[PDB]
């Protein structure tokens, strides 16, 4: 478990929180929830004008796979990136970091295509 | 039907966007069959829980909606007559529980344990 023994981050509460106050969700929270609740396997995926091989950008891969399993809208999926979205990207539009976030902002779920699945529930 | 005949995904989505009431369940099932490998998956849908291999029609349609960025109403349209006739015209009946649940709670009520469709 991410936080300690006998301590697992509950999926439902996370999703409820994300739905209520997406702006308060941190990247480390999303990661704890994904790590605790899923088994990850790498997967290639395209994301508008960017393409990721398996094992490239595994963090983004996890978040989009999570967004698909949990039927998250574009705004909620972006919010799962926490400060990477809210600070790194939104405050600095001309930077070139987090290409997956920047691409998904443009083309959204329409632009996403996985070659295979990356997450299975525990 | 014939050898070498496959339903193209893009045209189905364009047709669904243009004239959703002309979409029929058979067409949706064919497009999913032609375009995806299906793996039974457990999922919850508001107040209903579906085991893997239970309610495979609903499992496929919801997975297909997510993969193709469909909103609630476009997804319901993929059920064709089962939504438009059986459910909408008969609020007192309790068939098609996945359609009935999704109408109320939408994508916020949907959670898949595993991915049901992978692109061919």
């Amino acid at each position: 478990m991410a936080l300690g023994f006998g301590m697992k981050m509950e999926l439902q509460q996370f999703l409820d929180a994300l739905a209520s106050s997406p702006e308060k969700i941190e990247f480390e929270t999303t990661m704890a929830v994904i790590e605790d609740n899923y088994d990850f396997t790498p997967a290639a995926f395209t994301n508008g004008n960017t393409q990721n091989d398996a094992n490239e950008n595994n963090g983004s891969c996890k978040i989009f796979a999570f967004g698909l399993l949990n039927a998250l809208d574009k705004e909620a999926t972006l919010a799962c990136f926490g400060r990477f979205y809210r600070e790194d990207v939104l405050l600095h539009p001309e930077n070139n970091d987090h290409q997956n976030i920047r691409n998904f902002m443009v083309t959204g779920w329409e632009g996403i295509q996985f070659e295979t699945s990356a997450l299975t529930a525990k």
